[PDB]
Order: structure tokens, then sequence, then C-alpha cells
């Protein structure tokens, strides 16, 4: 309830959380990256890496080293500042009440961004049937006061993504910026094939990208990335914000995605696609026999999230989402290791319908 | 770019290779080492977040937040004041701050949409005036700030009396305390408290790193019951393990006594360079405190220095024989004082030796 008034001893505070060699008398990482980690770190609490993490990174998602990227705090953040950015050129452009346009199944991190820059949030709504919004129903919303506009690649809240390569054939033809939000699905998708559908910067106009590493970049929660283009107005700002600074955390980030490498990062893709697939089959089973209507998987998902809802009546009953309620699940490296996820999970969630 | 299949550990390592500062005892060092690799891939920071608010004296029902230091923080606290003014009706927020401030606040208003309000300050006290800064509030106004101190000079505000500018006036008090904080949270300041002691602070805002001493990038945001800033978070963190971890282990291998003793040391120390110095401008033929003075009556860690017949500028450059921080507009340089300039033995004596060969050379 207080700070101990006198120091206590270091065998008594890691006890709150000995196996060690040094005598003070979910996945688990290989021991010998656990503890990389750990001799990383106690030599950082370095401008190389962080200019050279970026510039893998611009190359993950297909960029050019004209544009400009950098580290931010994990998650919301890379979109805080993409949207600062974005309406503070909106503003130096002349517009005095600028807003952010996104889709209902964007990411929270907007409103608030909106609110913080002092900006409008604009919602708009998504085809009910496939759950991507329609660049023709975005285009019924954008103005002159438009700072930017926002594409998921997926989306958090049920696994489907925007039709990207569309949103940035309107994106130019309206002239605004297009930020692609990837903070979920980056790092699962810059090691799969998009190709016949890419959602980068091989989408002419698609200024803007942001991508969380941690959970498939595999890094501690805490580090993400922010990408903007070379034709991306924004460099008008920096060129004159949020995030603070720490070189262990670069450190941390450039001994992971090495220690990892590339290929290692696309068999776990591939692998949560695969179980994906894998847990659909073990579902649409169960109606080999409990209905469609009961529940269901929303749309055609291609990643790692599985949405589900449910028309009768789910979710914290199953310890064994937003507004049209339901509750998605994340698919990740662990579930691949987990012996058979599929016919498990989905023979105890219909113990949860049941 | 990224390495086509894992690197081995050796060769990673071999990239990592693996002015005045301290180290740890080795057994802090190795004691983060182990507690990092435990937590970076729990409700301490409840417990971190509890002691911080009793470090500055707030109930456990004020909010708290760990931040990545310093401007972090101010933006985090500025920019729920500024989304509540605009919640009730203030299109144009106000950010009322003394110009001694931190640039912190000139992004946090550039990046809410706010005005930023600069307070003229006193000219050779330092501190501002609650009288001045008075006239200086308006119905627009979203925040006002006092710093304790001020990074620039080391002077802080009159926090006890700028609350009694912010009960009458009903507009939340920001105190920034991301320099002081957990200096001042380790000495007796019940005479002049800084902190929500004083009836109006509405938010306080410090970093970890250099006096908590935790490793570089932690800060706490606290704020009050009485803050109107909840009902933003409340409606809605504004800005987003192991980082609770290495601030829990290291605040609590040192503990109070630890930091309480570093702290009084560090302000001993603070008059020890005062009166040194004031000890050279002592006799004849002769050196005096035109050529080199401390500004004001600094209280904490931080001393100012200043010259009125040379230039504090090629004289703090020309003592490569200290880690100093020169500063813009009024021309200068500080030297702020932590935990590893009072390890060193009597360092005023060779500091200022070294400063009175600074200022010979340079008149």
């Amino acid at each position: 309830e207080e700070i101990p008034e006198e120091g206590l001893s270091p065998q008594d505070i890691l006890s709150a959380f000995d196996v060690e060699k040094c005598h003070f008398d979910y996945a688990i990482h290989p021991k010998e990256l656990t503890e990389l980690l750990k001799e990383v770190y106690g030599a950082t609490a370095i401008n190389a890496m962080q200019a050279e993490v970026i510039r893998w990174c611009q190359n993950l998602f297909h960029g050019s080293k004209e544009g400009y990227g950098l580290l931010t705090h994990g998650g919301t953040t890379s979109i805080i500042e993409a949207m600062a950015a974005y309406v503070i050129r909106a503003r130096a452009k002349g517009i005095d009440y600028p807003e952010i346009v996104v889709p209902e199944t964007a990411h929270a991190a907007f409103k608030k961004a909106a609110e913080l820059t002092g900006a409008i949030l604009i919602t708009v709504p998504v085809d009910k049937k496939t759950g991507a919004v329609n660049p023709n129903v975005m285009s019924s919303y954008i103005t002159r006061n438009t700072a930017v506009m926002v594409g998921s690649a997926p989306s958090f809240m049920n696994g489907i993504h925007d039709p990207i390569s569309e949103l940035g054939q309107l994106a130019k033809k309206k002239n605004v910026p297009f930020h692609v939000d990837a903070c979920l699905g980056g790092f699962l998708t810059a090691f799969l094939d998009t190709s016949s559908e890419p959602m980068d910067f091989r989408v002419p106009g698609v200024t803007s990208i942001s991508a969380d590493l941690h959970k498939y970049g595999c890094c501690p929660k805490g580090t993400s990335v922010c990408l903007f283009s070379e034709d991306s107005p924004a460099l008008s700002v920096y060129a004159a914000l949020d995030g603070s600074t720490s070189g262990a955390r670069v450190a941390e980030v450039y001994a992971t995605l090495s220690y990892y490498g590339k290929n290692k990062y696309q068999e776990i893709a591939k692998s949560i696609i695969r179980l994906r697939n894998a847990i659909q089959k073990e579902l649409t089973a169960l109606v080999e026999e409990l209905t469609s209507e009961d529940i269901y998987v929303y749309g055609n998902p291609q990643w790692s999230i599985l949405g589900f809802r449910s028309n009768t009546c789910i979710a914290d009953e199953l310890e064994k989402l937003q507004n049209p309620d339901g509750f998605h699940l994340c698919l990740t490296h662990v579930h691949t290791l987990v012996g058979s996820f599929e016919t498990q999970f989905i023979k105890d969630l219909r113990e949860a319908v049941i």
C-alpha cells in the first residue's frame, strides 16, 4: 500500500514474480531467446538498429526508402501518430474542423485520436453481408474536410479486411490520405502471399500504414511501427509528436525479428491460417448432425480471427465483441502448438450453446 | 532486409557488442535482468500507482497512469483536460502555463488543437506571480499548470497559492513535476507542499528515470478524485508487464530510506556548489557575480548559471575538462544534480575550480 521504507532483498523481490545463476543470497519462448533478450537488455539499461528495423518493415510492406517510419508505444499509438499528423496538415492546409473517415468495424483507437486531435470522427457502415466497407458508400462520406480515410487490413472485431486496392482507387480520385490500419494483421499478412490483393504500398495512394509488432512479430507487448509514404502529405508536419524514446525497446525488437527470422514468421502465419480453415470445418461439421442459426462464423475471414455470432441466444461461459454482440477468437502461434486445437474448442463451443 | 532465417544468438549479441553516471549494484542490474525475462513475454501496476499516489499524498481513489517518460505523461493529461473542455463547448480550449514551462506543453496544445497561453514569470525570481496568471484565465481555459520546479532554472512555482487561484476560478490545476517529482517525494515538503495536499491540484505528472532511478522511459500521471479529467476516461487509455516490473523491482530494491538519503544529499550538494561559488567572488583581484552567478534561489537539484560580462555559453563549452545543459533564450546553462554527483568526493570544490578556469579563459 506504500513503498518499502527500507529496501527489500533481491530474493524477496523476484519472489513476488530463483532458478538463476547469480546468487542473490500462452507460448513461452525458447530459453535461449528469453535470455538473448536478457543480455541485450542488461546492455541497454543503437541508432543503427532502429533505422534498420524500420527499413525491414518498409520492405515487409513493399515501401520505398524515400518514405518515413518510426516506432511507438504499441498499437493505438501508431494510430495516433498517423491520425495526429494528418489533421495537423489538414489544419495547416487551412481546414478548421477536419474529419477522420472510418468504417464502424475500425479500431476503437480512432474515436480517441479524433477527440485527442480535436477532429470529427465520421463512421461509415460496412456491407452487412461481407463485413467489408463498400468504397462507394465511403465516397458518400468524403468532403474537403477529410484529413484522412482509413482501411482496416484486416478489422480487429471480425477478421475481415477492407478492399485496400479499391479504397486506394477512391483515394487518389478524391485526393486524400488513405491510412491502412494493419496493427493486427500486419505481421501475419506481411509473411503471406498477398499479391493478387495487396494491402500495403503496392497499392497506389496508400500513404500510411500502422502495424503492431507484438502478436505476430512476437516482440514483447510495448512496441509498434507507423510507416508513411513519400507522397504521404503528412511529412509536411514532421518536416516542421506523440511518442517518447527508450533504446532497449529497439534492441528487444531488433534481437527478436532477427532471432525468429523471416520464414519462421511465414510458417507461423500459414499454420495460423490452416488452423483457421480447420476450426471452420469442425464447425460446419456440427451442422451435419445444432444449426446454422445457433452459432456461425461471420463472413469469409482470411486470417487469424474468427468472429462468432448467434441470433438465438456463449463467450464467458466458454471458459473451458462490439455492438453486434459476439466474440472473436484471435488465433496465434500458441494455438498452433496446442495439439488438435480445432476439435476441442469446437466440441467445447457446443458445450457452450447447450 | 529482415534476416532470411533466424540468426544465432551468438551473432545477434555480437551486433550489440555485449560525462558522469552511476552503476546499479551488480545485484540489481542482475535482479532486473532476471525480472525482465520473467515478464517480457500483473496488479503490481496497481501497487506502483498506489505507491506513487501516496508519495504525492493522494487518495487511492484518484486515477493514475504508468506512461512513457515525461512529455508522454504531460500530453496525456493535457489531452484529457482539453477533451473535457470541448466536451463542454469550448471549441478553442486554452492551456495556461508559465513561460518557464516545458516545450512539451507547446506540443500538447499544438496537438490537441488548444491555444497555449504563456504567462510571464518574475524576471529575477524565476517563479510565476499568481496575481499575474489570474487574468490569464478565461472561461475557455481548459487547465492551468505550475511547474515544481521548472527544468530550466530549478525554480518552482507557488503551487500552494496557484492552488488558491484554482479553487476560486474553478479550473483544473496541473502540477508538472516530471523533474523534481521523485526528489521532492522523499524530502520534507510539508511546509511548502507541491502535490495533492494542496487543494485545487487535479493532476501531477512525474518521471521515474532520473530520481526514481528506473530504466529510461517510464512515467506517472496522477489524477485526484476531484479531477474533471476522470470523466474523459470514464467515457473512453488516451495514449497507451515488463515495464511494470522494472519499476516495481527498482522502487522496491531502493526503498524510501535510499531514495530520501540520496534526495537530501543532492540538496546539500546544491548548497555546497552555491556557497563555494559565492566564496570565490570572495575577495580581490578578483572575481565577481557579474561574471558568473546562480539565478534566483533554487531549492532542489538544478542550478542555472548566468553572466553579465561574459557569455555563459563560451563558458559552458569550455569546461570540457562536465555534462552541462546549455539553455536557450536567457543565455545560460544548468547543471542537474543526480545521485552520481553525490558519490564523487566533494563535487563542489572541483566543479567550481573548473568553473573559475572556465571564466578566466572567457573573460
